[PDB]
């Protein structure tokens, strides 16, 4: 490998061999059907709300999130980079698709598949990823850096449906070598959303832009229709000319054929026919190809950028609503703007690389932090773009704001699940705070919505009211229904009786004020009525008059199957913290009566929480369950947020420290030797709590949250040891193969529940 000298991959990048077979992979541990797309994954391409495309470490464009809210795992085999090389003095060259695999649909048999093992590496430090190609039969070594411009505090380029592929080629040999690099792409108009005639009317065009020092050649893959539907728009691929390369292209090859129309050209001399052909297709699938050819002398390096864009301006949800995607603010809504997006990328990618470096540098340069932590911190961020992210720029057919939503996950297809976002929204408040405040305003606006229509609760078959006035919703809808319009899509349980949602809501509001500098009084004023309503409504659920809402021994908080009854450490502590936050907001907004009342409620509740739950070593799980003395990893969730919010001690420092040390000693170190995170419940005899499946699970996002709480309490070693098990399981050779699909949970056997999950974004709470 002579090429990793010529590029700049950070040591904290996650790495795997191209074509590597992973032997330990985990699978779902539930009986019901659940997504398992395998370990062949990579860092995604695409901005927020753009739809994303997962290109895997084997090279294939395989995890398709272009239909907003959906996960479709299928490799589109035509979509590839290929190489040709010919050593000066040899009669023939060699051509090779850079894909460690071969088609499963019978097509493109003429292409040279099966990129060999042990001949290159994949690296990822989101939003960047790289491939290196170090192959005994390719004398010129190649690398590519691929990315989308995902940039904190930037709401423009971060939205773009674009990717850049910056190639580097180096000749370590003593002979001249002819080299070509070819990007192929299928005209994917009709891949989803089109109910009949999926290819019909698709056509490809070639654009040559000859600006001084900025020559671009691109293919635009569109459809003859001007219909404004989710399916219609354009793809584009292209390249920018650099000194010493030439460009060639082929506008139309058939993807539902053997591929030789293209490949016989490429395999001869690495030069395409430059044949333009705008004829629309009927049934056949079609594609385009853009190539560069160059001669490298001994010792020579050259760099050349390609790009990909997708202008699919409309997202449709299953309940019928159609919305424009965010990037249309910058490029237009008519679906005929792929070239403009591509051109912007090819002309500005160096500036985008610097912007990414500038944001990653403070962390990367901090030599106190281990590399593994950096690997996880950056790579968990994949989910912000990959989680079905919806970011609207108007309803189709007809505002100041752009509504936003991130899915909980794909298996549980709910936008912004609040009990989860309490953990998973750290990166948004830290890095894209304007989006975070918009989401919270969305929740504020729902507080007094009432929908008295009844739904059947999935778990027990009881009927319940959809939305109760004064109760925060579980979620802002489903991609299968109507995001932002119809809330509480979740029906497996009744969230109107949950005991955590209203307290978490208030905590999130105050967090969002504190972590953006304690200056945004207008945000506190917008949300204040909803905060007061939320706490007042939750107070009504205190049936024994101890000042604390009572868990009911039935599904009533985020651990939906783990029954809490009476006062719980979890809900009780969140309540205490939410009261303290609201007192503070009352002081800021000069609402005396609120300050007065929430202080009184706090003092009573604090005294009783401590009396009811403090056992001398830790806080009991609850007051009334058979499992009341379980040690819960999340028992002091409210004090964790109180630390972040700078609200001081809700519980005594000594008792918090004892409890955290107990959780480390038990839930971490007695669970598979502390190598897999914090199990949720452990009995005081050191045996995992078997009262419910959730007690026997590690929750990745709970464990990262626990690690930040330990860190803030000076338990540095325990904090990183605790987090390390989650990193190991996710990313390491000894783990279970969950990279770019971190799950909610795993059991002690390492098998998982709910891949591609929002909660582990809580790792960013370790950077507070
Ligand atoms: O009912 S679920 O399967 O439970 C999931 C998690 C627990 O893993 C809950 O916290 C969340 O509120 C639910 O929307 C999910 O659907
Ligand atoms: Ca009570």
């Amino acid at each position: 490998d002579k090429i990793s000298h010529k590029i700049d991959i950070p040591d904290s990048a996650w790495t795997i061999g191209i074509g590597e077979k992973f032997k330990n992979a985990g699978h779902p541990n539930v009986k019901y059907p659940m997504i398992d797309d395998s370990y062949v994954q990579g860092a995604p391409l695409g901005g927020f709300g753009a739809g994303t495309i997962g290109r895997t470490y084997n090279g294939g464009f395989s995890r398709w999130h272009l239909e907003i809210g959906k996960n479709k795992y299928t490799t589109v085999y035509a979509n590839q980079f290929s190489v040709f090389q010919k050593v000066e003095g040899n009669k023939d060259g060699v051509a090779q698709v850079l894909y460690a695999g071969e088609p499963e649909n019978g097509y493109l048999s003429s292409w040279k598949w099966d990129y060999p093992k042990e001949s290159g590496m994949y690296y990822a430090l989101y939003p960047n990823s790289w491939y290196t190609y170090t192959n005994k039969d390719l004398p010129v070594q190649l690398a590519v850096k691929q990315f989308s411009p995902i940039i904190p505090y930037n709401y423009k380029e971060t939205s773009y449906p674009v990717a850049v592929f910056k190639w580097t080629a180096y000749n370590p040999t003593n002979k001249n070598v002819d080299v070509s690099i070819m990007f192929t792409w299928q005209n994917m108009i009709g891949f989803f959303g089109k109910q009949v005639n999926v290819n019909s009317g698709n056509f490809n065009k070639i654009i040559k832009d000859k600006s001084k020092d900025s020559e671009i050649v691109a293919a635009v893959m569109g459809n003859i229709s001007n219909d404004n539907e989710e399916w219609n728009g354009e793809y584009s691929i292209g390249v920018k000319k650099v000194p010493g390369v030439d460009i060639s292209y082929k506008a139309k090859f058939v993807t539902t054929g053997d591929g030789s129309d293209l490949w016989h050209e490429f395999s001869k001399n690495g030069i395409l026919d430059n044949k333009d052909d705008e004829t629309p297709t009927k049934q056949d699938g079609i594609g385009s190809a853009i190539a560069v050819n160059f001669k490298l002398q001994p010792g020579q390096t050259i760099e050349v950028p390609f790009a990909l864009s997708w202008d699919l301006p409309i997202m449709k949800f299953g309940g019928g609503d159609k919305w424009y995607k965010m990037y249309t603010k910058y490029f237009g809504k008519n679906g005929k703007n792929s070239f403009a997006i591509l051109k912007e990328a090819l002309n500005n990618y160096q500036k985008w690389e610097k912007m990414i470096d500038d944001w990653q540098k403070p962390i990367l340069s901090n030599k106190s932090k281990p590399d593994w932590y950096k690997t996880a911190l950056f790579n968990e961020l994949y989910y912000l773009a990959d989680g079905g992210t919806a970011w609207e720029n108007g309803k189709v057919g007809e505002r100041t704001n752009n509504m936003f939503g991130l899915l909980e996950c794909f298996d549980y297809n709910y936008y912004e699940t609040l009990d989860v976002r309490f953990y998973g929204s750290f990166p948004l408040v830290m890095l894209w705070p304007d989006i975070e405040k918009q989401v919270m305003r969305q929740f504020a606006d729902t507080i007094n919505v009432q929908d008295s229509s009844e739904f059947k609760v999935g778990s027990n078959g009881a009927m319940a009211v959809k939305k109760v006035q004064g109760m925060i919703p579980h979620d802002l809808g489903s991609s299968y229904a109507l995001p932002w319009i119809k809330i509480n899509a979740y029906d497996w349980q009744n969230p109107n009786i949950w005991k955590d949602l209203n307290s978490k809501y208030v905590l999130l509001v105050y967090r969002d004020y504190v972590l953006t500098g304690k200056t945004d009084k207008e945000f506190l004023k917008y949300t204040w009525k909803s905060v007061k309503t939320a706490l007042d409504k939750l107070k009504e659920m205190d049936k024994d008059n101890d000042g604390i809402p009572d868990n009911e021994g039935i599904p009533d908080q985020t651990y939906d199957t783990w029954s809490m009854k009476g006062t719980s450490a979890y809900c009780g502590s969140l309540w205490l913290a939410a009261l303290k936050a609201a007192q503070e907001i009352g002081k800021v907004l000069k609402d005396n009566e609120a300050y007065i009342k929430y202080n009184e409620w706090y003092k009573i509740a604090q005294q009783n929480f401590e009396k009811e739950l403090w056992n001398g070593e830790y806080y009991n799980f609850d007051t009334e369950s058979d499992h009341k003395d379980s040690i819960m990893a999340d028992q002091l969730a409210g004090q964790w947020y109180a630390d972040i919010l700078r609200l001081g001690d809700i519980l005594p420092k000594d008792h918090v420290q004892k409890a955290l040390k107990k959780i480390y000693e038990f839930n971490v170190m007695k669970f598979e030797n502390g190598k897999m995170g914090a199990v949720n419940g452990m009995r005081p005899d050191g045996i995992v709590d078997e009262s419910d499946i959730q007690a026997q699970e590690v929750w990745t996002g709970v464990t990262y949250a626990l690690a930040s709480f330990m860190k803030y309490r000076g338990m540095t070693e325990e904090a990183y040891n605790t987090a390390y098990g989650v990193y190991k399981m996710t990313y390491d050779k000894s783990g279970k193969g969950y990279w770019f699909r971190t799950p909610e949970a795993w059991t002690k056997d390492g098998n998982y529940r709910a891949s591609m999950y929002m909660r582990p974004l809580s790792i960013w709470s370790m950077e507070v």
